[PDB]
């Protein structure tokens, strides 16, 4: 999972993206 981060950029930044998304 993690697509929600790149799809939101700064809106996706958060511990979730930090651990589930290499995009923030």
């Amino acid at each position: 999972v993690g697509e929600r981060c790149c799809k939101n950029g700064k809106r996706g930044c958060g511990r979730w993206c930090r651990d589930h998304s290499r995009c923030c």
